[PDB]
């Protein structure tokens, strides 16, 4: 598991569940291509979006679809999503944790990287 | 100024200043349209990007240029970007600043919105 | 103005208006000594709490009511305040921002110093 | 396991390690007294502060050292350490998670609190 993501509610101090994003890789033609999706689950987390063969060297986009998230608990929120965009594995293989605290006007995304 | 956006660095406790951002509008077709750009001033702030006859209801982006600031620093980033994807809305009478808190490894995005 | 605060409502994209907080001065004794105090304004901001003439080297306590704060929202909050303790440094010219960033289970303070 | 901490690190995006706090529950005559303390592990938690039967309702503060975790990675910054004060077990049990987020000049803390 070189990539999860942990995303947790500042409003009603719980993990945020059921939160659905997409995962995106920059190609060589600069446009993103899909790369993987899911949903939290009851801890906040998501797991399994791909392998160490598969995560190879490239531009990475997590768009986190924060506001179908308050939508649903009744809340209208400011953004569209929180996107966390960044290189991986440019030095070689590393496991990335991606974090991330949502407030219906404000989040916050923090990067835990540890050497396999 | 109905959009203002401010810009800070939460590693030496300073505004962050000459950080260059873009603003683009997003399209029928769904496709980011250039809007408005600039550099953050000495107080880490960046106005005049719009004005209100021009800043109608859609979806907007702001791409905070974070790697370059951290490059000049001689610091290692994490992100390549910040992106602040928004939608705004007539409620009436509304001005809009969005902050953004810098670390290398790490961000923290907030709207503020008044009358 | 050597000290200034600033707090922000991530729930409701807002100032945090009518805030209230002290500042306390560590005493030789370890306990803390009364400052200053007040309520943030419509723009969610305390100024005039001290001056540079007063505001010498040593450790500072600004406790932040946000307890209350949600409560009069009607929502139930986490921590009984917000504190920010930090050491005042001569460097020398330098004014003191403190931001705080206010949800009902979470807050994130900055310090910006400038000259 | 009902009060966990968790620190982290925005400026090496890594757990922060090593890092002391001490816990103070609020007596009846309105001073704090000593509860519990620790460092946080190579994974940036500290486990295993209290038990249920011990931690009972009041009102707790967590000190976290985080002015010592910079200094010995010659850093000088600006707080004197992080501190989280919350009235716990009011409607009953609760297991506690706190997370801090650590940069020199700012952090950030948040709370998950969950039913047993
Ligand atoms: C409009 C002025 O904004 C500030 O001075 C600080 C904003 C801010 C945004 C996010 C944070 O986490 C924070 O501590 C502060
Ligand atoms: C138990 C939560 O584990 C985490 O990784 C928490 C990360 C975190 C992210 C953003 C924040 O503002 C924060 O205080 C904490
Ligand atoms: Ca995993
Ligand atoms: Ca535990």
């Amino acid at each position: 598991c070189p990539l999860m993501v942990k995303v947790l509610d500042a409003v009603r101090g719980s993990p945020a569940i059921n939160v659905a994003m997409h995962v995106f890789r920059k190609a060589a033609d600069d446009t993103w291509e899909p790369f993987a999706s899911g949903k939290t689950s009851e801890s906040g987390e998501l797991h399994g979006l791909t392998t160490e063969e598969e995560f190879v060297e490239g531009i990475y986009k997590v768009e986190i679809d924060t506001k179908s998230y308050w939508k649903a608990l009744g809340i209208s929120p400011f953004h569209e999503h929180a996107e966390v965009v960044f290189t991986a594995n440019d030095s070689g293989p590393r496991r990335y944790t991606i974090a991330a605290l949502l407030s219906p006007y404000s989040y916050s995304t923090t990067a835990v990287v540890t050497n396999p």
